[PDB]
């Protein structure tokens, strides 16, 4: 996969993040806009598990 939506919303849906949090990460992903701006959200979205255990 390259950098597609599909494939990131699963990693979150799947991730431990909270019932919260992925909602809202899934909700914004799904109306992303814009290259740069799609890739920024990959940056965060690492950082999550990253701290996670």
């Amino acid at each position: 996969g390259s950098s597609s939506r599909s494939v990131i919303r699963s990693i979150i849906k799947s991730s431990k993040l909270n019932i919260d949090h992925k909602d809202y990460l899934l909700d914004l992903l799904n109306d992303v806009k814009g290259s740069k701006d799609l890739k920024e959200f990959h940056k965060m979205l690492t950082a999550i598990l990253a701290k996670q255990p």
